[PDB]
Parts: structure tokens; sequence; C-alpha cells
């Protein structure tokens, strides 16, 4: 029956902040970081997606009022 | 545009070096990240619905 949370989990800003334990092996840094930047490039286009979808369907209702 | 799609990162095999990211971390991280994705589409997908929703009703 309730709010709507933020159902997006994470922020441009916590993906390029969050810093990973190290083991004597794991996962290349150098490889996860730089897949990290595409990450960070698409949840940025997501949201300019949505702003403008949102913007547009706003604009055809203004015109439905006629 | 879009760089990457849920399946891409699901599937991606990183390579290993000697004092690499602990990959149960990355993973969990990863996993989080590819839920957000999900999340993103269902968003426009129901705001593209809605365009069309309203291209016909004006249409009409």
């Amino acid at each position: 029956s309730h709010m709507l949370a933020d159902k997006v989990k994470l922020s441009a800003k916590e993906i390029l902040e969050k810093e990973f334990k190290t083991g004597v092996r794991g996962y290349k840094q150098e490889d996860v970081d730089k897949f990290l930047d595409m990450i960070i490039k698409d949840y940025e286009t997501f949201h300019q997606e949505i702003e403008e979808l949102q913007q547009e369907n706003l604009q055809l209702k203004k015109q439905l009022e006629e």
C-alpha cells in the first residue's frame, strides 16, 4: 500500500567512490575501474533519457487541454 | 548511445592480477548495478508507452 522508495540503489557518485578489498589475487584493478567508467556513462545516459521522456510527455499534455 | 547491457555485465570475465580486487565484493556490486539497469529500462519503457498513448490521443 505504501510510498515508493527511490528504487535505484546507487548513484554515479557512489560507483566512482566505491573501494574494494584486495586479495592475494582478484580482479585486475585497471580493468574493473575501466568497466566502471562505462557504467557511469550509462547511468548518466539513462537519466537524460528519462528526463527527456518526462518533459516530452508533459509537453504533450499541455497540447491536450484544447 | 548505451555502452552495456545487463547480459554483458553478467557475462564479463575480468583478468586477475596479484593484488587485484576481491572477486566477491566486485560481483556483489556488479549485481547491484545490474538490477539498476533493469529498473532504468522499465522506467523508460513506461514513459515510452505513455508517450505513444499521448500521440494517439492527440490525433483523436
